[PDB]
């Protein structure tokens, strides 16, 4: 076998790709997510309640259709790294990232030695497929896409300096954790923090990295997009469920 | 403790209740229909891949709400029957029920001996709250709630002898079994099947008995509450997941 | 390897077996059980939310330790024997037992062809150790134990000719369940139902079979002890689990 | 989305397919097998302890690979048909088929209404990924695959009648459960067995249905191969994990 | 929805809360649990095999009762409290809390920015309900009730720093892990142990804390009910299953 | 009940021990490594997808058999040891140990107070079987064996300083971190590496501890064998599924 290639790594150069949050946390929500066709579904670590097995039966789950799998760990924690990559999560979204010298240590979280620190054991790894992809050890690096959050005030105190970091491919701005950071919590919409966000994304693609977010606001999601913003996100799964069952109950009262 | 009481069976004869279908299978899921207010929620172990023991998980969720949970066992099999009856669902639907002599099978298989064939083991029960229900063994019958599907040819056939089957609460019919028992599969809404089920309602609610339906057609499902159906499911998770992320999707292709 | 020895089937000829009922369906909780030392543990497949894998996890628990795991499945269903006893399930006892034809039957069902109709997969199994037990398929039914329950009306009215059945090891009394189908339900402590057990344990020795039977009651069990009934449970898992809570609360209220 | 294809069933009339029993029952253990590059591999419902919803998790495994799933339910049961149907199996191993009467109760558990009895809920189902495959419940048979057992004395007395049913695709010879049958439990490589089975597949191939077999004997299995046999299995997964583990230690003992 | 009131919180300052140890790490043990009338049961999430999913299933089973749940993490662990958190643990038990500077940290992990470092993540939170508590980040914290443990000699070398840290709600003596510390392991009950004990308790209540202890052994718990001890627990799921069903056993040996 | 013997480390002074390498990550998967008779079973919570629940799953398979359990968790992080050890793993291997600093921090984290920092939860743990293993905190660290691991350069520049911490019972060698930290990634077997690994495992009996080591390397695995190392897996389950599977497949293409 030959590696599975990162094509959301790919298209971060290439296209602007639409993202569906997957907060449902079962291997079987997931299936129903991976059947729509987003280009990325972000399977969350952090916010759901996941582990690496509920994880694993997510990757699993998604691995038979076109959607490409984005995992959040809960934070940027080196050997909870080297479990999400060892099940084959090729593309992880770090949060709460705060300055380039934390950036570093996870581009060589993702990276084996002697250039990185990821933990080596292909032989039991979903990642190699058990040994299957006969060349893991020396090609892995090229399918892992490294994505960090920029989501409170001594995150954006060290843009620049994240911005700088060799192997991190995208910049993911917060609104929630942001808006808070900023003393607007639950008011992300204001405009104090959109100037901050419009800018911020202005600053990451102009230092040649991607730029991502998510809004569930369809206005703010396209003005995004409108700015070139490479991966944006576009809803949540408990949202929207939530809100199809409560609008539906609505027409009957 | 008092027995849990069953407000399904008593507004049965009072209003008319909205019902969200429950295929997601998981206790997670459950739960955020739960918080949406539907009268009852339908735990499918027929249609979804459940056991008693997810079925379980979803009852414990539902629980902490007023949503009332009705359950369909995958077949009207009796020793199934009672491991869901010890589980605590105080509602069952049937499928597939198609005459007098198997709808009283059904009302025996949830009564206790010497009248049913319900097997006694309320001290492992989560129905009796392991004996904290003190009274549970005189008691449990008057919360029991027993509806049976007609969705075939046979059923319509045996019609009038079902409905006078004591103990059977309600009769809800099942159009997509319907329809295709009558060759008209994936096409419910021809007048020749709707005509049918009409009918099959008026008699229903003639012979005092509750009529219940599913339809995810809002123009349909508010005809049938204009008719007078006691117990109408509007919409099913799967589906409204489903839907709400293509819809989304399509805002941005 | 040999087979695992059966020395509950040993001990119903040489001694008195003190068991515990095991309903909190879960491999934990089975372990703390089987650290107490009861001659048997009953896993309940029958009024507790087991399936075949969670009876599995228990009897992988219950392995290590001397205490003999019995299984109850929900019913005298062929197919589910057959999954039980290629678990590794040697001893099983069946409910509601109700003519000599059901028990031949369920005599067959844990036996080989050509003599039974017991399903043959052995590199699958537990319990043939995935045939690292090598004689497996020719030994086997030495170690199976058939106990059958009688505990309906027409249970004692065919009770002389299940005894007669060869391969039916034990006849085990249910106490609810017979209470209940003689018109005692909640009350087994009744005269007119202490009456019948007792002449029928008294009629399950003299057929030189195996007598057993429930009760949580110490002055009932230490009666059916003193009557030589080899197989006697004395509590029930969730029983003891929910009054020790009670009694400890209410030294506090 | 169009239905997924069937390649096993089409390639019944093309060639050989090479097959790999799965009864470690556990989706991850799934995956390992879909990596070798089996045509076929078989989730085995009967011998392994397995359910509906352990059998879906190795369907979501196996989806992202070539290798196509064959799943063996634990009996002709027309309900856990209906289950596995709806989780998405789209190749069915019904164990012990002993008449044409049997056969053809099959054959209609995998057709919807009104030609068969197979219940419809497509909403809810896997198999129309949600009803995202937009004429499922139109073209669904067309990509069903029913294979029977025959695997007894009165299967093979009832060989010629199970032929002529039309929508039986393969019928599959169990060595274990015939040898068995005939009196030569755990020795199927007996010549009385061997002639026997010879003779039963040049039968069904003779009446134009694919002839399949297990065999873990690689003598066996390609002589099955050189007669013709469209479908042999030729291990088991259980079976080469033990295998393996002990031919390493003893290098070492 | 308005936010569930934390009852446990409020009734730190009206009454003395007695608990239960809920170390059976299981949603069903759960649920018997919560039958019995315990003022709080503490979810053991340090010394129990629990992880965030089946403290998620323990929540669930509870919320239906009276009872208020209280989670134990295994440790001051910033970003598993945000997970604990956001499936709404609204009480929190930090184990070995040894400073002011970390008491002040705990406090921040449950506190949204500006003030805290909790994570935000409403859209995806049951602590929310999925945003179905509309203005759920405005109020969240009036609700959060926050105890640490002091149950080392650096933590009573802090105690009275920690007693002076606002948003301490109240500190949990660990008599196991203290009577070990002081050097007289196993050996809580000692004189030179229980003065201390006593000693912390007084100066507890005299900086306006709650003061909390777990005690099995009755005489104890209600010397410290008699010192007017706020939350008490009085027992341990575990040990009175194991308990119980030795005592039962001794009655036949 | 006496503390259950720890074999694994009285055997670390009078024999060579013969190991296998468990990432099956399935209670299921554990029992059939079990029943090979390997000296000893590595549950890898490092490499493999396993929690502390999964964990104490292979726990609960592996007792009933003689195989020593030896579990690796994924750092050597200190709440996740006290987590171990209490749901009874009586041996630990700690990766990437490079410091007399850490190692003595683990050789802490394994030993109560007031000698060490293990959290004192006896009533709860699988470790003291619920306190019916009487005197488990007076006798515990008797039967607790610590095995740390060098694979870094770190690690080798700190060999001898490890080497003289009390209580650290064992060295194990990881040839692909360490072949990976020497610029060897991928080829372990180079004579650079060998000539690090043979004189590592002669200064680590030199030093009076036991070595070990992995190798999959049949020949590599005899000349370590030959060279005095004490404790040698000498495979992994994952591969030799894979490979068995593999070389069965490639005899009919
Ligand atoms: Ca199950
Ligand atoms: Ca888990
Ligand atoms: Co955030
Ligand atoms: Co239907
Ligand atoms: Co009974
Ligand atoms: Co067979
Ligand atoms: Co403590
Ligand atoms: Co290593």
């Amino acid at each position: 076998m030959v590696n599975t290639v990162n094509y959301f790594k790919q298209k971060l150069k290439t296209e602007q790709q639409i993202g569906m949050w997957v907060g449902l946390a079962d291997g079987y929500c997931a299936e129903i997510a991976a059947n729509v066709g987003y280009d990325w579904l972000l399977i969350d670590g952090e916010h759901a309640p996941n582990d690496v097995r509920s994880i694993l039966a997510q990757l699993q789950s998604i691995a038979a259709y076109p959607s490409q799998a984005v995992v959040r760990p809960v934070s940027g924690d080196v050997p909870l790294i080297k479990q999400l990559l060892d099940i084959g999560a090729q593309t992880l979204l770090i949060p709460m990232v705060e300055s380039a010298e934390q950036a570093e240590l996870m581009v060589k979280a993702t990276r084996y030695p002697p250039e990185g620190i990821r933990g080596v054991g292909a032989a039991l790894a979903r990642a190699s497929r058990w040994n299957n992809i006969s060349d893991y050890l020396q090609t892995a690096d090229e399918q892992i896409c490294l994505l960090v959050q920029v989501e409170s005030k001594k995150g954006l105190d060290n843009l620049d300096e994240i911005l700088n970091v060799d192997g991190v491919d995208g910049i993911f701005i917060g609104p929630a954790d942001l808006s808070a950071a900023l003393g607007y919590r639950g008011n992300p919409g204001h405009e104090f923090v959109q100037n901050i966000i419009v800018q911020t994304i202005q600053k990451i693609r102009a230092a040649g990295k991607a730029a991502g977010i998510l809004s569930a606001d369809e206005k703010l999601a396209k003005q995004y997009l409108e700015l070139g913003t490479e991966f944006v996100a576009v809803g949540v799964d408990t949202s929207l469920l939530m809100k199809s069952m409560k609008q539906l109950l609505s027409k009957f009262k």
